[PDB]
């Protein structure tokens, strides 16, 4: 049941949750508490 959970997970990380951090790092250095 965790076989499909691995393929559906990368789907959102292929251009969604990586954007929020992408710009956050492009504007400055991320830190534990602010990012």
């Amino acid at each position: 049941a965790f076989r499909q959970a691995l393929q559906l997970a990368a789907c959102g990380l292929a251009g969604g949750s990586a954007a929020v951090l992408f710009s956050a790092v492009a504007v400055g250095k991320p830190r534990a508490g602010g990012d």
